């Protein structure tokens, strides 16, 4: 499962979009240490506070199942440059994932940026924040 | 797949949680019109805005994968009485499931209130308000 | 400062929202014990997740100056009917206000419709059910 | 109304936070062009979905009264650095402040990190993404 294969998971992942609202559509998929792909995509609320994003969907899923352990995450959606997470799932992808996993960024052109989870969110606030 | 089973799938669901910051664990499990079965948990992240809550960690998992006919929603926690789905839930829910889907709540003390969607966040906001 | 003085004081305030994404304003009016008004209105961004209620600007803009005590809770928008609030905004409404608030609901062509806090969520999760 | 002073509103805003669970208390100050200082607390609620930061909550009420154009956003925690904004945070400051905004960030023992909106969130999710 190399970038490139991953990549694929996201596009396809981004079909499964529930996204009446914005009619833009995310994709993601997550891959465990062991190799598991999860996939995620956005999920819309006529109550735009309540829409989740592909990348915490994926995490949401893995996480529940007990996957804990991750290695890359690949995001895709139809933007001019590599899709760029928002805040909030930054906010949990440092949290969920330990600095070192990379992350994917692309578009549906062929964008392709790449960077750690520490590069996605430098500082981020943290529980060692909290106490 | 009745209630009663349902609800014990919502209790190994809670299991999975993660919250170490309000140390307070939920568990759900969403069952489809086909009869299977999403379980879902309450993810927590130091900022405390970007927590996800189980009944929604499973939703999200149903409609990522393709799912979106569903008959029923089990949630517990270990609340004095059965746990209330929070507003942010409740507004998910009434958006992703149709109302006439059976809502069942429950503690870990045998506490058990049924009730649709519809009776779950009445005259719930919605796309038809926004046109 | 009676309800029809209110409304009009939500009216002004949903000409302040920011919604470029929905083209959707809401507006809201929140009137402390001691008779002071504080207007909120729709905060949106183009990452969804991020927008904010008419309702929770209003009632974070008074619990920031320190007004804790409020009688009631004015909500106007362009809806069929008196405009519903969210789940996320009936559960900080629940936290934030007593359950003796009086919450009046309207759009912009007279249909009122008036409710308590509790009503507006009845059995709202709260920190009882954390402890 | 230099970044010390701006630090000093900041400080007193923090004191009006209501944050029962996570007793994390944080303000913020926000310095429009005009000179004019909005104070902003974290609000939190018992579904922690719902809380809300001193950033936004001093974002909302200013916008919410039409004031529109800022200089200068202090921040202030007891944390061990200069308090991190969560992503939530970044995502709309990165919105409702043109990129040239600067943010200064500090906790309660004179650490004091200061950085642009655009250095806060580079490359941030925008509305050129959506179209
Ligand atoms: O973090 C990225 C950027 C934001 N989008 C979302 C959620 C929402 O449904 C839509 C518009 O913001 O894109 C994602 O799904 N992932
Ligand atoms: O809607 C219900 C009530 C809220 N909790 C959550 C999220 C958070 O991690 C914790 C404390 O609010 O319980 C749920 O998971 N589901
Ligand atoms: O609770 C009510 C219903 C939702 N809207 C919002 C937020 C968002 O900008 C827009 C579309 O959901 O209306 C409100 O402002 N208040
Ligand atoms: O962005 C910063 C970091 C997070 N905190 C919050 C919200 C919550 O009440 C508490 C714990 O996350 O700190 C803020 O208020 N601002
Ligand atoms: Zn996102
Ligand atoms: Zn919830
Ligand atoms: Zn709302
Ligand atoms: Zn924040």
């Amino acid at each position: 499962m190399n970038r490139q294969e991953l990549i694929t998971e996201a596009l396809k992942a981004r079909d499964m979009a529930y996204a009446p609202y914005s009619k833009f559509q995310v994709g993601a998929a997550l891959l465990t240490k062991d190799g598991k792909v999860y996939r995620g995509c956005n999920i819309e609320n006529a109550a735009y506070s309540m829409c989740n994003c592909a990348e915490r969907t994926a995490l949401f899923k893995a996480v529940s199942e007990g996957d804990t352990e991750f290695q890359m995450l690949a995001v895709a959606a139809d933007t001019p440059g590599p899709v760029s997470p928002c805040g909030a799932c930054r906010q949990v992808i440092s949290e969920l994932c330990t600095k070192d996993v990379i992350v994917v960024l692309t578009n549906l052109q062929g964008q392709i940026k790449e960077m750690t989870v520490e590069e996605l969110l430098p500082g981020a606030f943290s529980s060692e924040d909290l106490h």
